[PDB]
């Protein structure tokens, strides 16, 4: 968590959610799996 609880759930955030790429950052963690 932190960063704002991780952009308000996927918002944002993360270093702009480690630059993109990966796979869509592993499909938006696993549609908000984790």
């Amino acid at each position: 968590x932190x960063x704002x609880x991780x952009x308000x759930x996927x918002g944002x955030x993360x270093x702009x959610x480690x630059x993109x790429x990966x796979x869509x950052x592993x499909x938006x963690x696993x549609x908000x799996g984790x």
